[PDB]
Parts: structure tokens; C-alpha cells; sequence
């Protein structure tokens, strides 16, 4: 059983998952956007 152990181990992946999760989401608003206006 992990009650203690268990959540330790998601705190520490939830800290680095978030960060990932921020670097996916910018990259995604640039493969939309790619700073290439077309009507203007």
C-alpha cells in the first residue's frame, strides 16, 4: 500500500508535468499563428 510515498511521488511529477504541459501549449499557438498574417 502508499498513501505517503504515493503523493510525494505525483507532487514531484505534477511540478515537472506542469511545465511540460506550459512549453506544449506555446508551441502549439506558434504552429497556428507562425507570426504569418495573411489578410493583413
Amino acid at each position: 500500500a502508499s498513501r505517503a510515498a504515493l503523493i510525494e511521488e505525483g507532487q514531484r511529477i505534477a511540478e515537472m508535468l506542469k511545465s511540460k504541459i506550459q512549453g506544449l501549449l506555446q508551441q502549439a499557438s506558434k504552429q497556428a499563428q507562425d507570426i504569418q498574417p495573411a489578410m493583413q
